[PDB]
């Protein structure tokens, strides 16, 4: 959250429907659209490793509905996990955590 | 995720340490800093209802460590929940979901 950046994380939700509604589902990212969205919208995250295996595993990670198309929520939860992991690993070890939660 | 917007959700993590490290913990938002961050960084979300009760409840929601200071992760998980809820309620009813997950 922030200035217009807050509303821009909301725009990241919109980023989803931008790639989703190109092919396959308009509410879910099939591997094809998932690839493009990851490569293009996560240069840092996925651009670190944009291999088919990565997309395949990532899909199975996010796509909890396991239809092999990632929904807005599964998409956002991914980004969620990103900010989380980047954070707790920013300390190197989650010390802000009760280490149980 | 997106263009620089992706890396900007990463900047939202940085948004956190901006407000956190003003007073209290540098890795956790005490009610004071939480208020300012919510009001200022979530005009849409919290600006809809920036009351002390809101902050108090929100804190207890995010602050899972329940020390009454929201950590980066609890902060991001909040934003996560935002994008999630805004999304599943964007349909009005989570139809993209297996309604069980």
């Amino acid at each position: 959250m922030a200035s217009p950046l807050e509303k821009a994380l909301d725009v990241m939700v919109s980023t989803f429907h931008k790639y989703s509604g190109k092919e396959g589902d308009k509410f879910k990212l099939n591997k094809s659209e998932l690839k493009e969205l990851l490569t293009r919208e996560l240069p840092s995250f996925l651009g670190k490793r944009t291999d088919e295996a990565a997309f395949q595993k990532l899909m199975s990670n996010l796509d909890s509905n396991r239809d092999n198309e990632v929904d807005f929520q599964e998409y956002s939860v991914f980004l969620s996990s990103i900010a989380m992991m980047s954070n707790e690993f920013f300390e190197g070890f989650p010390d802000k955590q009760p280490r149980k939660k």
